């Protein structure tokens, strides 16, 4: 599947996550410093039988920020792709939703996009 | 009263998930539509200790479209937060992201937003 | 059919001429120092077979007495009929440093209707 | 500033004007999908912060001109950021008119960045 492993961004994260056979992801989501105080669990779902067309493998992931050293209440979802070869690369779109009351809810959602690598 | 039940969203897909205290969510998907069968493996996180103040609590979760069944080469993300009260509500947005080539990948993700009622529409 | 006043679920107020070159302009309204200009594009020959009309709209939430230094873009389709409705999601983006882009856009969804 | 004519990571370009009242005019010519030129308009805001921050702005396109319709439209939302290479980043929806039991597929989301040097 090529994904199982450890990841990185463009902007200091890095995550670590094995691809189990069924479907499952499972790992850790961190700082680049890598102190405890900035490690989240991760949990999500990839397509285990990708097309053999070219195309890329569909996965998606969440965090929720908290551990046990600190909560921002709100969680973090990545919808994307794995493309595999020489520099592969996790290519996503994601979304933070923060808990918020009703009056404050129009609020609530960041989007924006983040690119993976293996170095 | 919860996160853990059966949820159906405005369209009528179903959505039975299990919050662990360690903050997991766990369950199964049935989509209303497009290209799906049966049920679908979810899993996600949630914050198991929400704010006092008020506010709702954050989640997500992802279901890649694969099952016994068929296999869509796609996966849904919902970003949102848990709303309690008289009529408990999740409200969401979504990201379906398709396995495509690099010349398709411009085209690869669509976006909505789910609302979930422990009562269905 | 997309000419007039819209109001959305949360107390705004959309009004809006559809040109014949297919041109939105008009005002929107989240009085004189809430009202804050709107440009767009709508599809002017879609079709006729039951679908909606695409459309788009911006505001810079910058006017004669305040500025956000943000502009929020909705992205949608107009369904017409005896409960006619403009169905939108929406990308606000706040102008920030290089450090805080990160988290520089919301994403949402706003329902107009033809009342209130 | 923002007037001038740039080019996203695809090839598309994208000819605008900002005008004294915080108005967007130009023409966009897409590399991509159901799609010559296609009038524009948007705005941006025209006093922008003086701490560093970007410009704020947006711009819509509806994809019919007089020889093609996709009965469609793209809207724009993102900053304009100054300096040695000038950059606009971008995110975008695509909203296709569809019936109300297709509505929850109508729009697609991505990012575009614009610099004005053909990639």
């Amino acid at each position: 599947a090529g994904i199982t492993g450890t990841w990185y961004n463009q902007l200091g994260s890095t995550f670590i996550v094995t691809a189990g056979a069924d479907g499952a992801l499972t790992g850790t989501y961190e700082s680049a410093v890598g102190n405890a105080e900035s490690r989240y669990v991760l949990t999500g779902r990839y397509d285990s039988a990708p097309a053999t067309d070219g195309s890329g493998t569909a996965l998606g992931w969440t965090v929720a920020w908290k551990n046990n050293y600190r909560n921002a209440h709100s969680a973090t979802t990545w919808s994307g792709q794995y493309v595999g070869g020489a520099e592969a690369r996790i290519n996503t779109q994601w979304l933070l939703t923060s808990g918020t009351t009703e009056a404050n809810a129009w609020k609530s959602t960041l989007v924006g996009h983040d690119t993976f690598t293996k170095v």
